[PDB]
């Protein structure tokens, strides 16, 4: 969205061309050159041309979701809808909703030209989108690639606090931390491990 | 108490001679000594005579105190009497017990010629046992004698379940054992310390 001379807002769709053939860092380096022109009004006709599939995003305002219309040329539009908490929960404790285990969640939408694409194909896209964000694959790329030293978090279910007590547990984590914590430190200045010598466990 | 000939039981006080020049390990044997000799009837004449100062222990049977008779040429008699619960607490469970902190009581009596022993005397005397009965030196003493390679338990106040808990401080034992428990085992045939190495810390 750039506003015009005049005042009056309008909304022009520009293109990240050729995605199929980049890694995170490229793909972020891609994007935010598109923003950055936009933004001191040095955009072409090139840009504007060969759009194949795009993104909405209702959400940044506060929408649940949209049903929005497809443009003449392309075949599904997907739009991001918000990321609160249900409005159900809206005026609970912060204490009482960490008890229960609640989560935030976000709606995402697909609108396709039923001519050339089917319902089964559209639900087995959202599915897939669905897995990669909650995937061990997934986030190990994307940290691969901005050089994050540690492991990313996993997903998992909520344990119950019986057998041993969970202060137990996190008295173990500090003692592990003081005991094995520098087998995972920056402490060498090249990204270097020698192939020869056997690594350590360091699960722990 | 040595039964006759007849069936009849009769009461007779032997005597552990020049008690003042023992250890505990000594004084051991010398007991030991009476009560084997009495039961295979080979105690003399000498052995009844010379008393200074006499115990009885009516608690054997189940009594709480007595006010006992003394015997002319001596100034006391120390009785001991039971070590149960008090009355009011004999009809309770363990679990409701354990958790208040109750704990077993011994009654002590003196009864003195007040001729030449005042009271004030007597007093002093059973305060002086109260706190032998539960000081660090006395202990030590006895299992320096016995050869008990531990250190004794020491008298405490129990205390709350507050801060850490009391199942962290358990696990935390476990460790201490599992890590630097060597320092502590019967691993030399000799009674033998260096005295020119440092001796490792072993509080843990």
């Amino acid at each position: 969205d750039l506003p015009q001379k005049d005042g009056s807002r309008a909304l022009v769709v520009a293109a990240i061309k050729e995605t199929e053939k980049m890694n995170f860092s490229e793909f972020l380096a891609a994007y935010e050159d598109i923003v950055a022109r936009s933004r001191k009004g040095k955009l072409t006709m090139d840009d504007y041309q060969g759009v194949t599939v795009s993104l909405t995003n209702p959400g940044g305002i506060g929408t649940r979701h949209s049903v929005p219309r497809l443009t003449k040329g392309q075949g599904t539009i997907i739009g991001v809808g918000s990321m609160d908490y249900p409005a159900e929960f809206q005026g609970a404790s912060e204490d009482r909703l960490a008890e229960l285990g609640v989560g935030k969640l976000v709606t995402i939408t697909s609108t396709y030209d039923h001519r050339v694409i089917q319902g089964a194909v559209s639900g087995e896209f959202l599915r897939t989108m669905s897995r990669l964000l909650t995937d061990d694959s997934f986030w190990d790329e994307i940290f691969d690639a901005m050089n994050v030293p540690y492991t990313p978090m996993r997903w998992a279910q909520d344990v119950p606090n019986t057998g041993v007590d969970k202060n137990t547990r996190v008295m173990q984590l500090i003692e592990a931390y003081r005991s094995r914590g520098h087998l995972i430190a920056d402490t060498n200045p090249l990204s270097w491990v020698q192939p020869g010598m056997p690594v350590p466990d360091h699960r722990d």
